[PDB]
């Protein structure tokens, strides 16, 4: 079961690139590092854009399957990737570049409206083609989350005063990237995820931005000032059409003010949920995230 990974260098896929060496898969990874190398990964050359350079490298190194962690500014990009695919006749799973919500689901405001036409695009290509695959719904990841910043976690939170969003009580789920890699590595060749949307619901995890504050307070054993930050400031930033900064702006809001990760049911059959299918496999709590950041 060999893996070849799009996008190995970016945030997400340093984890999924990481988490797949780590559980002993044939790892390929696709270049426009040194870590990867050092524990294993196969370095192999080219752009998903350029169909017949993917269908090459797919066929030479035997390639089962394939994981798109492609940025928002490259979204499109994968359409090439999937007609390869297609062509090549022999691909045992997709997951293209998700990670986050489910946009079929979730209606956020512009510029985030617009990825997400982007993403269900790519889905629906894939279907037609008859790819199987799966989509990795994995939710935030754990950080504090700045409303203009597409990688949050690699900022520190605040030490001077949380701008809380709405009434702050809205529930998110948050996820450590360590698990967004281990866990999206575990579903590309489990039967049960077959042509499914795998949603990431942690219940320790399931936490609003007041909870978040409390917890970055316990840790830094002192309280700060918290003010509001109201739905028109967020659709005010989502408005001015900044990208990407809006575009985080406009899923912020999404989670935080309309309620998007927590307000739909997962018990039908195209959803599955990475709790109830990897029991008694725990996830990293979001007090042990932020302990990570305790050591500046
Ligand atoms: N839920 C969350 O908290 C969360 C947060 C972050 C992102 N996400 C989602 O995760 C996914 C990944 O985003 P990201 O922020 O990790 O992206 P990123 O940090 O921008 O990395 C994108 C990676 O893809 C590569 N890439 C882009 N175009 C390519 C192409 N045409 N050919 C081959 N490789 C190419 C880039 O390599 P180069 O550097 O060489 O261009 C880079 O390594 C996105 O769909 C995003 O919406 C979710
Ligand atoms: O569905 C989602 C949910 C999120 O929380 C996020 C998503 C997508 O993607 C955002 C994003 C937007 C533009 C980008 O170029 C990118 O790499 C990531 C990210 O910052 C946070």
């Amino acid at each position: 079961g060999r893996v070849l990974i799009a996008g190995a260098t970016g945030f997400i896929g340093q984890f999924v690139a990481t988490a797949s060496l780590d559980a002993h898969r044939p790892t390929y990874i696709l270049a426009r590092f040194k870590a990867l190398e050092d524990k294993g990964a196969i370095i192999v050359y080219g752009l998903i854009n350029e169909q017949e350079a993917m269908e090459k490298i797919l066929k030479e190194h035997e390639i089962d399957i394939v994981v798109s962690t492609v940025g928002g500014e490259s979204i499109l990009d994968q359409i090439a990737l999937v007609k390869a695919m297609k062509a090549v006749g022999t691909i045992k799973r997709f997951l293209p570049s998700e990670f986050g919500h489910d946009v079929n689901r979730a209606d956020p405001v512009e510029p985030g409206l617009n990825m997400y036409r982007e993403k269900r695009r790519v889905r629906q290509l894939v279907e037609e083609s008859g790819i199987p695959f799966t989509y990795i719904c994995c939710n935030s990841i754990a950080s504090w989350p700045y409303y203009n910043n597409i990688h949050p976690s690699e900022v520190l939170p605040p030490t001077d005063f949380f701008q809380i969003y709405g009434d702050g009580n809205v529930k998110a789920y948050f996820v450590a990237g360590t698990d967004i890699g281990k866990f999206t590595m575990k579903t590309v060749d489990d039967v049960r995820t077959l042509n499914k949307s795998v949603h990431f619901r942690p219940s320790c995890n399931c936490l609003n931005i007041n909870e978040l504050a409390s917890v970055w307070e316990k840790k830094i054993g002192r309280t700060l000032p918290r003010v509001t930050v109201t739905e028109d400031d967020l659709l005010a930033a989502a408005g001015e059409n900044i990208i990407p900064q809006s575009v985080v702006a406009a899923f912020t809001h999404d989670i935080f003010i309309k309620g998007c990760q927590v307000n739909f049911s997962i018990d039908g059959p195209e959803d599955v949920e990475v709790t109830t299918l990897y029991p008694e496999d725990s996830f990293r709590t979001v007090e042990e995230c932020f302990g990570e950041y305790i050591v500046k």
